[PDB]
């Protein structure tokens, strides 16, 4: 496969876009581990189908996110899938902004040069702030970890779709996108 | 004396130091009833309050509930000013940064909009210039201003971001009569 021998970690990979990304990297011969929270049964079936390793992790819980990344050693590719009241808004910010930041920083300091960090945006006005934040974060991270030979890209899906997003993710993780970083890609 | 904002109530989140203090002075000069929140020195906040004749109240901008509460306690305010803003940062301080620069401006603006009359003015002050956390926060504010303007538009409430006395002047102008149609934009000084 195109990613044979590569170590991949996918946060929030049990369902939808996340699951498609898991399937894509496994099909391309990569060693894949992914995380899940509420959907245990979905993660179980995905692990059974692909052979990928599933680990429970609360994406809203910051320390859990940092821990699961840290325990993954020198990963080659990190994928952070955001997924889908004042508490609802704060939850949205933690998944769209906080979790991708902490995971990316933790991963980047463990990655070899050529490492790829990929963030999948979530699918009122907190959304506009979240999307904008990810675009800004992509630019900032690229500046920060560019000298390390690490690329950072955001894939923002529209309001099937998972397979197409996974294709974009795979391309961005590949050799043809080595000079593409600090970007948000709308698909 | 009376001025441009006589009879108007202004709430300034984080107006104890720097740009915040300048904005406090400017609105008092323009005759407004000014209240501001402080996070650090009680002595400095009390000093500024007595010097300017403004109200000072403690509030940690990182605390969502405290931010929402202090806005609610302000009643039917006319102008809201949210003043946002090391070798290595720990995870908690990063989350604090995001809460101060992203969470607080959102919740404060949303809560203030529920209390404002037509013509109400919301003004967010950006951080003074690892870059990633800063870049994300600045971009977030720009996207937030546009998104909230659509929600606040039919209410007659405008919202703008001022990204850094020059700031205080731009703040007072955006809060003035001429900028009644100006909303949802980020303005660099």
């Amino acid at each position: 496969g195109a990613f044979t021998g590569k170590t991949v970690l996918i946060l929030g990979g049990s369902r939808g876009i996340g699951a498609a990304i898991v399937r894509r990297f496994v099909t391309d011969g990569a060693n894949v581990r992914f995380t899940y929270a509420g959907s245990k049964d979905a993660a179980k079936r995905l692990a059974q189908e692909t052979g990928a390793t599933a680990v429970f992790t609360d994406s809203a819980d910051r320390d859990a996110v940092i821990d699961v990344v840290r325990k993954s050693g020198a990963l080659d590719i990190l994928v952070v899938n955001a997924g889908i009241n004042a508490d609802d808004i704060d939850r949205l910010f933690k998944i769209n902004i906080h979790a991708p930041y902490h995971a990316s920083v933790e991963a980047a300091r463990q990655m070899p040069e050529g490492g790829r960090i990929l963030i999948i945006g979530s699918v009122m006005a907190a959304y506009a702030a979240s999307k904008s934040a990810l675009q800004g974060m992509a630019r900032g991270l690229a500046r920060d970890f560019g000298p390390r030979g690490i690329t950072i890209n955001v894939v923002q899906p529209g309001p099937g779709q998972p397979e197409e997003v996974a294709g974009m993710v795979a391309w961005l993780a590949g050799p043809e996108a080595s000079f593409v970083t600090g970007a948000m890609h709308t698909i």
